[PDB]
């Protein structure tokens, strides 16, 4: 069983989409995300995510795509049961998903795309840059692909020491032609991967 996590924006439960905007497409076929949420994932400065693109100067669009990927994976995949948290504990009103782990494909693509790109903080989780803040290298807020996947949103992902295909991480986007890989790399972690075997 696939559910989505409980937010002023997440379906209720996990349904296909007819039209998903087009980095948010892979998910289509079961999906967290209304299509409204998949065209705000693309915007420069999104307004209706916990999120804020906590970035200074100019952001290349081969870093910012991997922003909207990442994104359209937290609103729109179906896969991220396992791990769910309660934003408040005790209470699941409001919920969010804390150290997913994405392959080291994702990451360093995501990093290396980035690479050139400047920052104000290393953790990007609640809307602009304050004038106190310096803008700083990425590179420097984060030195290695495992520090921004971590630090970015506030261990929302978590820096998978797994690659791509090994049935142990997730991706933050995959061609919409292909099957979600992601699909029984949750179920192995919800049959007990890493904490029982
Ligand atoms: C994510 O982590 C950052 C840094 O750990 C948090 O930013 C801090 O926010 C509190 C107030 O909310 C203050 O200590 C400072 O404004 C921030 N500190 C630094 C070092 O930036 C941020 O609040 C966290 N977000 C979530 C949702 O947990």
């Amino acid at each position: 069983l696939s559910v989505c996590m409980n937010s002023k924006r997440h379906k209720q439960e996990p349904g296909p989409e007819d039209e998903l905007y087009q980095e948010c497409r892979p998910w289509e076929d079961n999906a967290c995300c209304t299509r409204s949420t998949s065209w705000e994932a693309h915007l420069e400065e999104p307004l209706l995510f916990d999120f804020s693109m906590m970035h200074c100067g100019l952001l290349t669009p081969a870093c910012r795509k991997h922003f909207i990927q990442a994104i359209c994976f937290h609103e729109c995949s179906p896969n991220l049961g396992p791990w769910i948290q309660p934003v408040v504990p005790n209470g699941q009103e409001e919920q969010r998903v804390w150290g997913v782990p994405l392959c080291q494909e994702d990451c360093e693509d995501w990093w290396r795309a980035c690479h050139s790109s400047l920052t104000c903080k290393s953790n990007w989780l609640h809307k602009h840059c304050p004038a106190h803040e310096p803008c700083l290298p990425f590179s420097y807020h984060f030195p290695t692909p495992d520090d921004l996947c971590e630090k970015i949103w506030n261990n929302t992902f978590k820096a998978s020491p797994e690659r791509r295909n090994s049935g142990r991480c997730l991706q933050k986007w995959f061609e919409p032609t292909l099957s979600n890989p992601n699909v029984e790399v949750a179920l192995h972690f919800a049959s007990g991967l890493e904490v029982l075997f």
